[PDB]
This record gives C-alpha cells, structure tokens and sequence, in this order.
C-alpha cells in the first residue's frame, strides 16, 4: 500500500541518547565451565543417545515389512560389494583377499556408531587410489628384489612376489589407523568447519581428475603392462607415456576380455538407468559379468593357454589381528590428512543425497566418529580406508533399503565369501575386475559438462574447477586437494579485496538509492557525492578504498592539498614583496561492512583528516552497531571526529546537508 | 529537521519496470587494446616523465640555499652510511669493502629513477641478515676448509679465509640480482597488490623477530665466539645455546669495548631524542665513537697486546664488474622473493612517512622499478640488496634535505672513503661496528609495547603480531614472513566465515531496524522474524547461515517436515482402518552481501524451498543490484521463486506482510 514515515534525523547521537542499551553478559568463566557440563540424567543419556545411534532405530524396528526388504537388498549389495571390494584392492597395491576384508569389518562398525540408513560403507575407487600412492611411494618394487635364479650374466634379480605383500599390507593398515585417528579428532574436538572448505566445484574437479588417474591405473591392468610406478610431479603424464611405449608387450587375451566387459557393463548400465520404468530393481550387470567370466576362464585355461593374468592368490581364510607399524606417521601425516578429509567429504555428499529423498537428517559430527572407529577397527584386521561408493549405495536404495540391517546382511554375503566361497574366483582374470571399475567412472567423467554451466554462472567457481582438475593431474593427487583449498580460499580473499563499488544516486521524490552505473534517471545532490564500498575494509583493500574515493570525486586529497601549499607561498609573499570545485561533501555508504581490521580503520581517520583540510566533509550512512562499537575501541572518536558525523540512513545524511546549507550559505 | 517520505511499496518489480536501465559497455576488445596504447606525443612524454623522475625536480632546483643544505646533509649521511655499510657487511657474511660498495652504487642508481626526496638508499639490518642467512645456508664454513699446516695427529684442517670471500660475494651478487629482477617484474607488470598483504602488525612482528636475530648475531660477533652457523628450525635458540656454552671462550677487551660503546651510543641517542629542542641537528654519535675507537685501537695495538678482533682487510680500491653466477636461482627463488617483498615494504613505509611529514606524494610502481634497477646495478659490482634504513634517512631529514642531491653528495663521501680513505679504519675493532647495529635496534625492540595496545583494539590483529613474531623465530626468518601472510589471509577468511548475525527488530513509530541484542525497547512484528547476516554467503559459511536461520527461528526446517510426514501417516491410515507456531515469515536482511558464490545461491534456493513446505515465506530486504544480476544468471528465479519475494527496504517487507495479513486472514 503506502509507505510513509515521520521521524527526526537521528544521525548517531540523537538516537543513542534516549535508546537504552542492553547490559552485556559478564565473563564469569568460572560458572561457564560449570554450566557447560551438566549433571542431570537427561544430559548423560542424551550424549550417549547420539553417540551410539543403534539405540534409536533398532528398538523401534519394523520387522513386519522392513526386515523383508533388508534381506533382498542385503544379498544384492553383498554380491556387488564383494566384487567391487576385490576390484578396488588392486588400486591400493594390496592383495585381493584384503579387499574383501574392507567390505566386512567396516560394515560391522558402521552399525552401532553410524548415523545414516542408506549408506553402504566399503572401498572407494578414488580413496583407494590415494592409498595406493602411499604404498607405492613408501615400498616400491625395486626395494624388495632378491638376486636369485642363476641368471645368464649378472645376478638374477627377479620379482619377489609373495612376502612383498606383507610390506604393503602393514603399510596400508598403518595408514588407516592414522586416517581413523584424524577423523576421531575432528569428531571429538567438534572441529568440522574444515570440511566446509571443500566446495562443490573443488570436489567436483578433484573427483573428475581423480577418475583420469584411475582410468590410467586400471588401463595398466587391462593391457597387462608393467610401469615403473612413477610418483611425484606429472605422475599420470609419465605413466601414460610408458604405457604407449609398451603397447607391444601386452596380452591379447586380457585386452579382448577387458574391453568386452567394458562395453557390456556400460551398455547395460545406461539401458537400465534410462528404462527404469520397465523394471524397478537394477539388474546386477557387474555380478553377472563376473560369474560368466570365471566360468569361461575355468573351462578354457587362460592361464596356460593364452598366458592371461588371473588372481590365483585367494587363500580363503581369515587372519589374526596385527598391530599397526607405529612410527611411520611422520612420513604419512601429509597424505593421511588428505585421505581422511576426502573420505568424509564424499561420505556426507553421498549421504545427504539419499537423506533428503527419504526425508531424514544425518549428523555431521557423528559421521566423523562413525567412520573414525570403522577405520581404526579395520586397521587392526588388515584393511584399507573405508568410504561409501555412490554406485554401491545406489543398489541398496533401489532394491529397497530402510536401515543398516541391509548392510549387516550384506556383510554376511561377504562373510561366506571368505570362509568357504572365494576360492571359486581363482581363475578370474584381473582385467575383468579392472573393467568394472572403469565402467563406474562414467558418473565422474560426465562432470566435465558442468564447466560450461559454471562459466555462464559465477565465473570464479568455474576457475576453481579447472584449477583443481589440472593441479590434481600435474602435481600428484594428494597435493591437488591442498592446492585447491588454498586457491579457493585465495579467491574468497580476492573477492573481498576488489569489491564492486558504485556511485549511488538519489531516485526523485523517494528515499531509495541505486547505483548510477545501472540506471539513467538518477539525480544526485548538488555538491554531494555518494560512494558505496562493500567487502569491509582490511589491510589488503585499504589502498583500493583510497583509489575508489579518488575516482568518484575526480581529484586526490593529497595532490590538491599539495598544490594549495605550493601556491600559498605566492600569496604569503605578496605582503613581503609589497580542483575541489564540485565536491562539497562525501557520504560513504558503508552498509556492507562486517569487520574493521584496525590496520584499515586508521585510514578512515586519515581520510576524514585529509578532506577536512580541503574543506570537504566525509560522512557515513549505514554503519552497523557491531562496527561502531569497534571504532570506539580502535581510537577513532577523538575531540574532532565525533559521532554526529555518522548517520543511520543514507537519506538522513542528505537531509542533514540540505538543511545545513539553507541556514548557512 | 524532519524526515518524511511517501512512496509505494516497490519490492523488486514495482521498481524495475518504470526504471530504465543503462546499456552495458560492449566487449570490443579490439578497440580497447587499440585505445589503450596511445599514439600522441603527450602519452609518451608522460610515461617518460613518470619513469625517469629526474626530469621533474632537477630543472626546478632552488640552488641558493638548497645547495648548502644538500651538501651538509650529504656529508653527514655519507659518514653515517659508510659506517652503517661497514657494520652491516658483517651481517651478510661479506667482507667490509663490499658494504661500502653497496652503500655507493645504489645511491647513484636511485638518482635518475627514484621518486622520493628524503630516502637514503643503502644497506639494512633485516635485509643484510636475510642475505647472510642465505649465504651461510648455501655456502657454509665446513665446505671450504683445506687440510694443510702439518698438524699434530690428523690433517691440519685450518680455516680457509680468503677464497671463501669470493664465493660469498658471488652468491650475494646473484641473490641481489635475482631480487632486482623480481622487483622489476613486479613493477613492470603493475602487480603491486601482493605487498598490500603485509599488514602493519605483520611487519611489526617480523621486524621485532629480525631485530632479535640481529641482536643475537651481533652478540656472537662482539663476544668473538665461533658457532656452527645453525640454519633451519629453531636456529636462533640453537645459536643462543651455543653462545651460552662458549661463554668462556670470549675476549675481554672486545666485550668491554662493545659494552662501553653500546652504553655511550644509547645514552647519547636518548639524550638527543629527549632534549631535541636544545640542539636541532643530532650529534653524530656513531661517527665520533668510531673515530675514538679507531684512534684508541691504533695507539695501543689491540691486535697484538689483547688479541682483539680487527678488520685489517680493507684493500682500499675499486674492482671491475663481475658477471653474476646465473644458475643458482632455483635454490634461492623463495629467499629472493621474501627479501624483495620485505625491502619494498620497508622502503614504501619510510617513504610514506617522510612524504606525509613533508607533504608530497611517492609512487609505488616507480619506487619498485627504481629499487629493482638499483639492485640490478649493484649486482654487477659485487654488492647486496639495497633498502632504506629509518635511522640513516632520519639524518638526511634532520640536517636538512630537499632533493636527492643530498644522496649524490652522500656518494662522494663513500667515494673518497673507498679510493683513498678506508685504510685508516684498519685497526678498528669489529665489536664497535657490531654495536651501532644493536644501538639502532631500539626502534624495533620498542614495538613489543604495541601488543597490549592492539589487544584492547581488534584482537585478531594482535594475534597476527604475536603469531608472526613467534613463527619468524621458530622456523627461520624467511619462512616466518610466508607463514604470516598465509595466517593473515586465513584470519581474514575466518572473519568472513563466522559473521556477526543479529536479530534486528523494529523501533516504534519509525522505520529503522537495530539489533535485538543491543537495545531493550525494540518491538518485533507478530509472526515475522528478521535476520541479518553479514560476510556474504560462500561455500564456507553456508552451514553457518543454516545454523543461524535455525537459531533465529527456533526450529529446524528439515526436522519439522520430518515430524509432519511422520505424523501424517497416522492421519492417512484412519480412512483405511475405518513447532512452527510463532514463525510466520522470515525476512532476511542480506544488506551486507557482496558476492554469492553460486554454491551459496543453491543453498539459498534450497532454504526458500524448504521453508515453503512448512508454510513459511522467506523474503529478502536489502539485496543489491550486483547480487540480483548474479542470482538471475545462477538459475534462481524459476517459475516459483519470483522477484516479488525480494524487497528494497526492510520496512517495505514488513508493510507488505501487514497488508497481506490484513487483506487475507
């Protein structure tokens, strides 16, 4: 309707006098720590109710209808889990039997501390790759070769397959303990704002470039070539050239088998996703392609006939717990910190997707403790880092999943695949397992189509995507995440250092002020020049704030005062012998200021002092209360710059000048 | 007087229709690049005048009295500068004559490109300490010892003084050449915003730590003790422990002489600073104490009698130019970058001080270019990095200085002290030169008294002072500057990630809105809840923004919908068988937003969608045009969330809500 007000021009002091303030809360640190820790039984039961989420949904189960859906979904993901687990184990340089352990022990721990319902904890292609980089860099192949075999001329320095795996397993298991501890520290100390720095373009660009390194790494298994485990700078570029140089030393059997299941698993996946309305339950294409693979490889002995690469290394048994090799945390702390954060970032991202669709909330701090205890419990049983794969958790939700009981039943399928089953997968070719991983890389390879979308959107978000994608390819993969966080935080500083300053003018017959570079019919007060400056002034944009003022007034407060004294010598010598035209005032619309950064507030007192010497007043328009209370402490309100210079509304500053020139020409 | 307005409630569309916008400037990069480079002679004359500032003040001289003033200031500053150079030569591990060289050529170079008038370019204690640390880390003492001298049992591995000085001088020349190249690159590319990151507390803490390290080094030199040139982590602590262990192996004469000259110089300096009104020109205490030291040390032969440490290494002659040892840039790039940055920062600080004290302006890029050319010209004549010392430039201002001619006369003093004089300073003890440096450390040691002042002020800036001071002591000195800039940027990011959110309410009979946590008599509209959020929303403060919304509304937009759908199943099953109370709207006062970081506008749209499902409208109050134009591109205004939801003024949203609840119950 109508918007009419009638109030005096309360600048700063006409409003601060009659308005009583609130008494601030006293320090009383002695009572604060006492009031924090409660003694009632409600607080004691509350902290345990959220620490062990099993006491929430297990007593409130729905055996009538929920138990039936968990069994059919458990046996579904159990077959997909035991195959993806043994396939992702090749990305971490660990033997194939330790991949099944990563799909059994972490699930048993994510049943009493987990705060999700539709998350299948297990291996992950990106996370297992980062673990494999640590195992290869701290235990290479040329560090275990023993000279034996009565060679021709020199010592028979043959491969030392066998006892070499014990150096890789103890190294991978020790890494997971450090990963679990870091997650417990972030969850215990309630510090979770570090994961907020991993923006969606940063994680999207990181996973896209990580999919390339997985593609090159898995291509080595498909072509059955032998690289030199190049690690460091341009690791993916160097290993890609070595594969092309060793194309002749490939295996036709592994190539024709690996490329065949690549087309089959990908075509059926896109056919099932597109034609979802026909059949609700996705057909286990990854499972049926493995059963037919081990069946063909068993009849025709591809190990002896075509010299293919088979597993033939499944002992089909458990192992006693082994203590981690403590002492290697110094050379792995940098890599473990990156793995622990990227594992939690993917866990929450995938978890929140299936949380808003089934309308339930997932706690953030509990997710750290949940994966923290799982990684520690898996480290004591020779496992690698546990996460949640989007492809594996999609099977548990599509086939019907309600609680974590579907995952517990999925652990029984992996359970029988270790004690009794597992030996049947002996003649399975490693190229088939190296292909089901590439078939799931389609979800991350299609993320490149978001770069043109982010370019039409905020351009700074598209640069972070390309920066992280390239930096996670040139300089390793763990350093790419660190080089992306620093570049992302630097972009935030660049946006608050170079703000969007305008020339706000007045709209006729109203009180609203809009930018002069966006509208035409905006009138400005005669003599007054209004300037808006977002991105509150700090030590970095304090010099730019001076340039913004000099640009909107047309002159410089230093050169004008210099020319005055340079010309005043002629005026003061006439007795012995014998520019700032338009600017009347400067109303600074500092309404978007958040902090002060006293290093920068010293210039605000200087700016008023500079313009006061050239007969120009520098008023303020929209300073907040939390900033004005900060100026009083930083030594700004002296016997010259009083509070009357500040105002509450931008139109109040103009009314103060218009009423001042009428009573004083 | 009175502040009355009368306008309709223009929310977003009632104001955007009748208000014509301005046509944006076309890209036309061809004409922009063509219009950038000018063809007229005026632009060429201007760039030549601003590149070589000698053509400005030299033809406009005032010989009559300026000649005598510049002559006296030049002889005084020449004495002071040759003393400071022969003193700082010990901090750079180079011989004494090379300090005199570094105090001669940079002054001649800063005469045609310099843009200041009261700057005495030369050595500097901090820069000399950094150069000496680099030289010691890249050329230690145990890397040149030759076994010779027919020792007792093992090889007589005596000291190899001599040819080591050539290697140190070549290394220092390469370092200063790289510094000059980096400065020229920073100046020509017009990139000067990197120096803005060096805040005043950061520079203060860095200078305090550098003064502490200089004190430790000069105490090592005075006591005549030999350390193991420890460099790296905790270098100052290690060398202090080594000095304390080797106290017995000192020289009584050098120690007592150093203590006496320290006391004398400090007493005379404080007496001249306190009683300034008595005598205007400061008495050259350094000059007279050096004269009396070299006079006493010549009569009584302190070299043979008391076995004191004298110079006895002044050849008193020039040297042909030497080409720098190019190829060592890889192992000194970071050190040269830090040295150039700190030198330019100190130079700009001193120039701005002595320019605002004499009412003139000094350019930044021209200063960078001038210092780069000076360092490049000094690198070709066996010198180190050049800067301006606050103690040396104070003499040129106190004794009377108008132009850089005082520097040209100051070079003639060093000129006559290099070719002919200088040999008279042969018996001068190194402890006397190592004491004037400590006497000049009083200005930086008193900066510790600013920590209590910055604590009462903005506390985040007082932590940067202590953080930089400690980090530049534990982990070297060059890394402390890098560890301070990153910490400062992280502190800036933390201030824009955790904003100061309030509960703004309405003041009766007015239209201004103040924080509810600062005033008592503030009334809020029935049902409406206003929330202000500074520090524009980005990928880091999205969860913080959600938490602030949930705290200001009292509930959670997800848990309420969860409970609604969990209670709705009981309602929809009765046919088969047979919270959000106070919150009516949420006006977000997003007036302090600068950018939106589309990852954040996605969360904004998600919030608006979530609150729409619980019958709660989320309006906006003070969104700027530069943010709305970004939201229009980021895919926010769909067929459901129109622009009518946005408003121009905070009171307009309240008026609209009141009209809606009056016209519709």
């Amino acid at each position: 309707c109508s918007y009419t007000v009638s109030r005096p021009v309360y600048s700063e002091l006409a409003f601060q006098q009659q308005r009583e303030r609130r008494l601030p809360e006293r320090r009383t640190l002695r009572d604060s720590l006492a009031r924090s820790c409660s003694c009632s039984r409600k607080r004691a039961f509350g902290v345990v109710k959220t620490l062990l989420p099993i006491l929430d949904w297990l007593p409130k189960y729905r055996v009538k209808e929920w138990l039936l859906s968990d069994i059919i979904s458990g046996v579904s993901t159990g077959l997909v889990g035991t195959l993806q687990g043994m396939a992702y184990a090749l990305l971490a340089a660990v033997p194939v039997q330790f991949g099944l352990y990563s799909a059994f022990f972490p699930i048993l721990t994510y049943f009493v501390f987990g705060t999700s319902r539709h998350i299948s904890v297990g291996p992950f292609p990106v996370v297992s790759l980062m673990v494999g980089s640590v195992v290869l860099s701290m235990a290479p192949d040329d560090h275990f070769l023993v000279p034996s075999g009565n060679g021709s001329a020199l010592n028979s320095t043959t491969l030392d397959t066998g006892t070499r795996d014990a150096a890789r397993v103890l190294l991978a298991s020790t890494l997971t303990l450090l990963v679990g501890i870091i997650q417990l520290v972030f969850g215990g100390l309630q510090i979770g704002f570090i994961v907020r720095y991993l923006a969606d373009p940063l994680v999207g660009g990181f996973t896209t470039a990580a999919a390339f390194q997985v593609l090159v790494s898995q291509l080595k298994i498909v072509l059955n070539v032998s690289t030199k485990n190049y690690n460091g700078i341009l690791s993916i570029i160097y290993t890609l050239i070595e594969i092309f140089q060793n194309i002749g030393d490939t295996n036709i059997a592994d190539f024709i088998a690996g490329l065949l299941t690549i087309i089959v698993c990908m075509a059926v996946k896109e056919l099932n996703d597109r034609f979802k309305h026909r059949i609700p339950v996705p057909i286990p294409i990854e499972v049926i392609v493995t059963i037919i693979a081990t069946a063909i490889s068993y009849g025709a002995n591809l190990e002896k006939n075509y010299n293919a690469g088979i597993v033939k290394s499944i002992p089909s048994g458990f192992l006693p717990p082994v203590l981690p090799s403590v002492g290697l945390f110094s050379d792995m702390l940098a890599a473990s910190f990156s793995i622990a954060v990227v594992a939690y970032a993917i866990a929450v991202s995938v978890g929140k997707v299936y949380a808003t669709k089934h309308d339930y909330v997932i706690d953030g701090n509990q997710e750290f403790i949940a994966f923290g205890i799982s990684n520690v419990f898996s480290g004591f049983f020779s496992c690698f880092v546990a996460t949640t794969a989007l492809s594996r958790t999609a099977v548990q939700e599509s086939t019907g999943g309600k609680t974590q009981v579907a995952g517990l039943i999925s652990a029984v399928i992996v359970m029988v695949a270790i004690v009794a089953l597992g030996r049947l997968l002996e003649p399975l070719q490693k190229s088939v397992l190296a292909a089901v991983v590439i078939a799931n890389l389609k979800g991350m390879f299609m993320q490149v189509c978001d770069v043109p979308r982010l370019w039409k959107q905020n351009k700074t978000d598209a640069v972070i995507w390309v920066f992280t994608c390239i930096m996670s390819i040139i300089l390793g993969l763990d350093l790419g995440l660190l080089a992306g966080l620093l570049f992302a935080l630097l972009t935030v500083v660049l946006r608050v250092q170079f703000p969007s300053w305008n020339g706000l003018g007045s709209v006729p017959s109203t009180d609203i002020y809009k930018s002069i570079t966006h509208y035409k019919n905006l009138e400005e007060p005669e003599g007054v020049k209004i300037l808006r400056f977002s991105s509150p002034i700090f030590y970095g944009n304090v010099d730019g704030f001076k340039k913004c003022i000099n640009s909107t007034v047309g002159f410089d407060a230093i050169r004008v005062y210099n020319k005055r004294l340079k010309a005043l010598r002629r005026i003061q010598k006439l007795i012995k012998k014998g520019p700032k035209v338009p600017i009347h005032s400067l109303v600074l619309d500092c309404g978007a200021v958040s902090f002060l950064d006293v290093v920068g507030v010293r210039s605000l007192r200087m700016i008023v002092k500079e313009f006061q010497r050239i007969d120009v007043n520098v008023y303020f328009a929209l300073l907040q209360d939390d900033v004005l209370e900060k100026m009083e402490q930083c030594g700004f309100f002296d016997d010259n710059i009083r509070k009357d210079r500040f105002f509450l509304t931008v139109h109040d500053a103009i009314l103060h000048l218009q009423n001042q020139v009428k009573s004083r020409e």
